[PDB]
């Protein structure tokens, strides 16, 4: 059935991340066709069982069978790279803090607490359960840190940087938008604001222990909050746009990029959003009104074209 | 993006746990349009939380949306239905021991300790670890029911019940299977071997604790196999149908039933039975080879046709 196959579809995600998470996959490198009983000599899997595993990705569209052997497809080739940020995103999406998040999703929907169903299930709010988990923080920090050096080079295309002085990325995670950009937009003061334990160290970056809830410095003329606003729910989104308004002047900008809602595309990370952080995705009037609402007014509104999802870039200033 | 939605297959699995797991989805009975502003007031759900939930299930498929209304899909009025095999299933798929069980499937593939994903995760086998945990037996005993009273009609039309007189089901489970052939097929003999710290009680049922991998009674000209060898490996599957040929006589007959391995159907089942059994799904012509190791001959082979699976009927005496 099709509908027996889409209450088993977890079984897609599974299959996926015990053929990443393993290494099996980086065995795959420049969509070589690889002989699964020499896979099984070198690496000691059990050939039998592994070979069952092969049929199920041919299925899903992973591998490729010809002359009884298996490459990774054309656009599951990032599979084979460990570093990738789609080996972070299934080393993350079925972990057991995940799945526990997801049980207490249906029990969540009832409670009016404030608390997401990660709260319930592990007894913090996601980021401050993550300060104390090496596995969730690392994979988490690393996957924003691979599609903030993905989107960089088109952010530096459609936007003028050099007309800046003092740039700030207000939950910029390890840093790696501005690091980035400081390397071809060069002489200009960089800092990244985050919730650091210990302060990361980067040549000409100012790393910043802080809180966007609580407030922002001011005296910074560029202001980015990439992938941000879809972790809070509106009030917690007005609260950060607010406390933005407080800190920037006449001449200040403000750089909302994130996720955006587009009909066309799947509401599968708004519901992930929904139980990790208590947030949601927003379209670009959504992204808008929270806007007006803080009293900041929309300039510029371009779209950003990434293969997983499309991104809303919104140059933002004050009243 | 289309492998980001791949590895986000999860999403839609849980999604639809947190709709019939709270017992929201039994609100959409026989094809009704449900209000969520409505069912908000009544049962106590968040009303902007759900609507973005039932908005992924639109996209699903599982509800269709007329005028910001949601009704359940043809195909998906099974979840309104709280004792539907489907409801049980999803109950099953992503529960912890199973998040747990896929966890450890990567790594399982490494192992030649003859331990299933299932017990390195949990500490025993599948149904050794049944005994001492309720959810998973009552759940699991509840789909195997409810999936033996669904075909039970088809199996009454393609096989003469008539011709026989004492009846064995070899782990018949509940039992549902003959307590439904004896409702129309009367004054048999009837008896339910299966793992029992407590017997079932039924209207001339004789209900047997027993361990086929030990023995098969003797005595019975005929005998039941149903969704029983896909649980085992080939050597275990080999000693069931060994025991079977040392009960039965010439005149003797067993029915293996199972669901069976066709190219066009998904591969997903045989991931999972290898994970929760180290067991495999099997074509006609591998269930035939087994039957031939352990001394039967086939002598009457037919398909019937489910929803969600094809079914194998092979009829087998020994020689
Ligand atoms: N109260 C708070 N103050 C500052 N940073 C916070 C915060 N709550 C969450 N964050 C940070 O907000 C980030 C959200 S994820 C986005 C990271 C980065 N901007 C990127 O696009 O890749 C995380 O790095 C998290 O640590
Ligand atoms: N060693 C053993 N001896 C007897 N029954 C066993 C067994 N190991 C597993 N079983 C039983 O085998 C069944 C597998 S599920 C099949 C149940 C039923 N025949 C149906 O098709 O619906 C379970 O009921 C389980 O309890
Ligand atoms: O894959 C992502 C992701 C990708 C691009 C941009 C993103 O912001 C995210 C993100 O936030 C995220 C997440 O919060 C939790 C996850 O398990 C996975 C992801
Ligand atoms: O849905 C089934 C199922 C359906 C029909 C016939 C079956 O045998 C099964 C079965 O065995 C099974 C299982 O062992 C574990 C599960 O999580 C789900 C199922
Ligand atoms: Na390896």
């Amino acid at each position: 059935s099709m509908l027996t196959e889409l209450i088993a579809s977890n079984r897609r995600s599974a299959a996926i991340h015990a053929f990443v998470d393993t290494g099996l996959s980086t065995h795959f490198k420049d969509g070589i066709y690889v002989d699964i009983s020499e896979l099984s000599r070198k690496s000691g899997v059990n050939y039998a069982r592994f070979s069952r595993l092969c049929d199920f990705l041919v299925e899903m569209g992973v591998l490729v069978s010809n002359d009884n052997k298996f490459r990774l497809s054309d656009e599951c080739h990032v599979f084979a790279n460990p570093e990738s940020f789609e080996s972070f995103m299934i080393k993350l999406e079925i972990c057991s803090h995940y799945s526990n998040a997801w049980l207490m999703y249906g029990k969540s929907l009832f409670e009016d607490d404030g608390k997401s169903a990660f709260e319930m299930a592990h007894g913090r709010p996601f980021f401050e359960y993550l300060d104390g988990n090496k596995f969730l923080k690392s994979n988490f920090d690393a996957l924003m840190t691979r599609v903030s050096n993905l989107i960089v080079e088109k952010l530096l295309g459609i936007y003028d940087f050099n007309q800046h002085n003092r740039i700030l990325d207000v939950g910029g995670g390890e840093g790696e938008l501005l690091v980035r950009i400081s390397e071809k937009v060069k002489g200009k003061h960089y800092a990244v604001l985050d919730r650091y334990s210990e302060l990361p160290v980067s040549d000409n970056i100012d790393f910043i222990n802080g809180n966007f809830l609580n407030s922002i410095p001011s005296g910074y003329d560029l202001y980015i909050l990439k992938n941000v606003l879809h972790n809070w729910s509106d009030s917690d989104s007005i609260l950060i746009l607010e406390n933005f308004r407080k800190a920037m002047d006449k001449n200040s900008s403000l750089l909302l990029i994130n996720m955006v809602k587009e009909p066309e595309f799947s509401r599968s990370f708004d519901i992930l959003m929904d139980v990790l952080f208590l947030g949601k995705e927003r379209s670009f009037t959504e992204f808008e009104y929270l806007a007006n609402q803080a009293g900041l007014v929309v300039q510029e509104t371009k779209v950003i074209d990434q293969s997983y999802s499309p991104y809303s870039f919104i140059k933002l200033q004050i009243k």
